[PDB]
């Protein structure tokens, strides 16, 4: 048996990540897959990289926020655009602790990879195989777009992140498509589900017979402590971070 | 915490049910929801109703195969169709151990029910809220149809069965939609996934903060023993049953 924790869309949420990593340790997870969006707009910098360095990471792919950080530290952002001004300040926050060499490692990652478990081929990407940004694979996405995860090249099970929602659905040909949701910025369109903003992740378990378990988990973490950490570290756009962690509005 | 086991699409598969029930009991499950398609075309008759009698079943909805059984024993099936002569023979088999009065109880079940857990309303149905048969909610079903599970009347989380596939997706408004899959007749369109025909069910765990876990489980059972039982009982259409359990073709 191999027990795999899918970690995605941490977004610098130090407290959520630590709680998810402790939950996974308790469950006796054997390996970790990192789907990307590691840093920003949350508190975590050095502490996030150190926690991941302690992990048996057997699969890793590039999120769009790794590209955004890369552009930011290379002075390609224009603050006259509100969205870039926001990103730039986040990059500046990150640059207080994280070097350019470490950012280079964060950026030097494949868009898509594959792993094999007996008869089963698993595809892994942040979003689309060739495109780690966009809205193609949202909850109401076209079947055509979802089929891209599992064909050309084929797999039996695709795992992705990016949409910040937990998911188990299918390619046209019956291939599994799974999403662990977001560790640091869980996303709900439903206002009742939104009252619960615990960290999201998932466990896959493979054994000699095939895929034996898909566990979509929620992990409690100390929100008040994360926000106190944001204040103390002078995290930019406190009120935006606050609203996403407390009210789940983005 | 309340830990709920969703049991769907048993289809008379005695050995698969016994295995799922032992897995559930080991997990400390607090209650069981029965999504329908209890009997036929598998082996279990009295044994299935006995096993379900020993459980804390807090929710139960009508499956289309319950309707079929009721119409079958009342000679209301269409003899001009091959599929319905197959069905009639399954009904006659069931009738050997099960009384007309029990079939009436099986048939007198609601199509859809609702349960509340704190802030969350859970909708429960075999297929569609007002239609327990057809192909509307297959893996590639139209979003308009899925939205019927979660609106008019509204709920935050709909659970259904009928398609014999595990599912976690969303209504247009972000409402959860889940499917435990089939205990007795797991259905795969993907050949590699089809190599593993373990029983499917799922666990929902609710706590003080909301839905904390969605665990989509596979349960190993002794297929050889179930097929030997089918022979010993003179189950009709042994070769169809064999195909369904060994090769996964329906
Ligand atoms: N269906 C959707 N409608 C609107 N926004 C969405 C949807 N799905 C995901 N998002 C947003 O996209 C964000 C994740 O993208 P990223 O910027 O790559 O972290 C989520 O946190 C949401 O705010
Ligand atoms: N996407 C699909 N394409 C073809 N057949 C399906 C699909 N989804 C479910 N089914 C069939 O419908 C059956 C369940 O319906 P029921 O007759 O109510 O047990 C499954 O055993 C499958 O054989
Ligand atoms: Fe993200
Ligand atoms: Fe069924
Ligand atoms: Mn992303
Ligand atoms: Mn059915």
């Amino acid at each position: 048996m191999t027990k795999i924790a899918l970690l995605s869309d941490i977004h610098g949420n130090t407290t959520a990540l630590e709680a998810v990593l402790a939950d996974a340790r308790q469950l006796g997870v054997d390996e970790y897959w990192l789907l990307g969006d590691i840093l920003m707009p949350g508190t975590g910098r050095r502490r996030i990289l150190d926690l991941l360095d302690q992990l048996p990471i057997t699969a890793r792919v590039l999120g769009n926020w790794e590209d955004s950080l890369w552009h930011g530290v290379r002075k390609e952002l224009d603050s006259t655009r509100p969205s870039q001004r926001y990103l730039l300040r986040q990059c500046q926050y990150v640059l207080e602790e994280i070097s350019l060499e470490e950012i280079e490692v964060l950026h030097n990652q494949p868009l898509q990879i594959h792993r094999q478990f007996g008869d089963l081929t698993v595809g892994i990407s942040h979003h689309l195989p060739d495109k780690n940004w966009g809205r193609e694979l949202i909850h109401t996405g076209k079947q055509e777009e979802f089929d891209r995860l599992v064909t050309h090249p084929p797999c039996d099970i695709a795992v992705y992140g990016h949409i910040h929602q937990q998911l188990l659905r299918y390619g046209t040909g019956g291939q599994l498509i799974v999403n662990p949701g977001s560790i640091g910025q869980p996303f709900f369109l439903d206002a009742q589900l939104r009252k619960d903003l615990r960290a999201q992740y998932m466990i896959l378990e493979f054994d000699d017979k095939g895929l034996v378990d898909m566990d979509f988990r929620r992990v409690d973490y100390d929100v008040a402590a994360e926000l106190q950490l944001a204040k103390d570290l002078r995290l930019p756009y406190f009120e935006v971070y606050y609203e996403s962690l407390v009210n789940g509005i983005h």
